[PDB]
């Protein structure tokens, strides 16, 4: 997260870290057994880490649970990043408490102009690299579809939306991939792509979760 703020320990209790010997992506806990992340975060041997603040120090509230299965969206296209969504099933149910909690799926899509909360342990610089210890947060508005399409001509599908600041300076970034965009208490987006981070006229592009609720529900009802 570039140009954000320190969230505060466990204030984003649905935020997870995906670990494969190191943190590599975020995700969102949607019930005791399932995490939503980006399909571009797919790899074998994922351990889901819940209740994290400092990802490099065991602070006492963590639950580390191995993934039993990963299900990439059937229409995910890694070239265009269309349908950039994946479900990860935990080997055992997380124990839900104040510091580890699920986030609601949307019943309707979010509105342009709505301020959303984006979070992660990704790069905090727009040029150069610096990775934070503790979870970072950014409040960012959903942009109009026409401004989103103008920013990325020929690349924005109906399964994507833009959020952020056209002036630059505030954005998600590498390492935030797969993490939450929560608007009005609903998981509305997944950190997906963008040209660099926090670049002028290049806002963040996010998987449009409201389009996938049917697939999510049917998948978790059968796996
Ligand atoms: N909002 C952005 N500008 C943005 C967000 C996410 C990415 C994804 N990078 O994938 C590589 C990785 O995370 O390791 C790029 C740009
Ligand atoms: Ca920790």
């Amino acid at each position: 997260i570039v140009g954000g703020y320190t969230c505060g320990a466990n204030t984003v209790p649905y935020q997870v870290s995906l670990n494969s010997g190191y943190h590599f992506c975020g995700g969102s806990l949607i019930n005791s057994q399932w995490v939503v992340s980006a399909a571009h975060c797919y790899k074998s041997g994922i351990q889901v880490r819940l209740g994290e603040d400092n990802i490099n120090v065991v602070e006492g509230n963590e639950q580390f649970i191995s993934a039993s299965k990963s299900i990439v969206h059937p229409s995910y296209n890694s070239n265009t990043l269309n349908n950039d969504i994946m479900l990860i099933k935990l080997k055992s149910a997380a124990s839900l408490n104040s510091r580890v909690a699920s986030i609601s799926l949307p019943t309707s899509c979010a509105s342009a102009g709505t301020q959303c909360l984006i979070s992660g342990w990704g790069n905090t610089k727009s040029s150069g690299t610096s990775y934070p210890d503790v979870l970072k947060c950014l409040k960012a508005p959903i942009l109009s579809d026409s401004s989103c399409k103008s920013a990325y001509p020929g690349q924005i599908t109906s399964n994507m939306f833009c959020a952020g600041y056209l002036e630059g300076g505030k954005d998600s970034c590498q390492g935030d991939s797969g993490g939450p965009v929560v608007c009005s208490g609903k998981l509305q987006g997944i950190v997906s792509w963008g040209s660099g981070c926090a670049q002028k006229n290049k806002p963040g592009v996010y998987t449009k979760v409201c389009n996938y609720v049917s697939w999510i529900k049917q998948t978790i009802a059968s796996n």
